[PDB]
């Protein structure tokens, strides 16, 4: 069973396929899609976090994703379901929704509408009250939250039980550790590029949107840490940083298309991996520039899968 305290480990944020000639989500796909994610060493799944287009689905949309995410994984396989929005009132509709479609854990946005701390900090109090979920913070600034706000918020809160944090520092990580004990709440970082640092301080590790791309490379590079093989990590790490260079939405989507989703056996995941309407999609030269900054990491994901 999924415990209570997200497990530390490497986290997926999925996208999300489209299918374009309807604007509708590609529910085959995605569940193909995500059992692909989920069977290449990763420890859980973030479902409708912002590379997924969260923001761009209708609320039914987003319970579909995740009763979708739930059935290409199994009961044993952790879900995180962003829950993100503008009042407490949406949050708690899409929390409710999560829990019914099969989530563990919900990741949830400061209420943005650059809100002031004490509006940031009653918000936080209601939503993990009255969630019937465990809650993770999601620091993505639109507000940030440093670290005396979220201890004060965990401290009276015990279903909060964890935080993301986007540009995480060793010094921020530092602080949470010791203040927050492990068993009771996870820190994770959002850079695959800071989890070299990220995990030496102890950090639950990593949501990285670039084990969308390239999972079982990601998740190789978390389980030499694990295994004290810091040498061959580091080393791993290193191109695995360097090939991730192409950042937003656009981009992701589309490596994940030409790489990862290819190796799921998706059919024509370019045309279904395009942003929603009315977003465009990367420019030629992006694409080319996808194709030959990641080819290197391309083989090495071949050679381990
Ligand atoms: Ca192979
Ligand atoms: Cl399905
Ligand atoms: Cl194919
Ligand atoms: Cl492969």
């Amino acid at each position: 069973m999924v415990p209570r305290v997200p497990q530390p480990g490497i986290w997926c944020p999925a996208v999300t396929f489209f299918d374009s000639k309807t604007d509708t989500l590609d529910l085959a796909s995605q569940e193909r899609y995500y059992a692909y994610l989920a069977r290449s060493g990763l420890t859980g799944l973030v479902i409708l976090g912002t590379n997924a287009e969260a923001f761009l689905l209708t609320r039914e949309e987003r319970a579909q994703l995740i009763a979708t995410a739930r059935k290409a994984v199994g009961p044993d396989f952790p879900i995180m379901a962003g829950v993100g929005a503008h009042s407490t009132r949406q949050v708690l509709e899409h929390i409710n929704d999560a829990s019914v479609a099969g989530a563990n854990y919900v990741l949830v946005l400061p209420p943005a509408y650059a809100t002031t701390p004490p509006v940031i900090k009653s918000f936080f109090d209601d939503v993990s009250c009255q969630s019937p979920l465990p809650v993770v913070i999601y620091n993505f600034p639109g507000i940030d939250l440093d670290s005396d706000m979220i201890t004060t918020i965990a401290r009276k809160n015990p279903n909060v039980v964890g935080v993301k944090l986007t540009c995480a520092s060793v010094g921020k990580i530092t602080r949470l550790a010791a203040t927050l004990p492990p068993a009771a709440f996870s820190v994770f970082g959002g850079q695959s590029d800071f989890l070299i640092g990220g995990l030496s301080v102890g950090s639950a590790g990593c949501i990285a949107a670039f084990a969308n791309v390239f999972p079982k490379t990601v998740s190789k590079i978390y389980e030499l840490y694990k295994a004290g093989k810091v040498d061959q990590a580091m080393e791993l790490h290193r191109k695995a940083a360097l090939a991730e260079s192409p950042c937003g939405i656009a981009t992701t989507k589309y490596a994940a298309a030409i790489f990862s989703a290819k190796a799921a056996g998706i059919e024509d995941a370019e045309e279904k991996l395009r942003p929603r309407k009315p977003y465009d999609p990367p420019s030629e030269a992006a694409k080319q520039e996808v194709r030959k900054v990641m080819a290197e990491v391309a083989a090495i994901e071949a050679g381990l899968s």
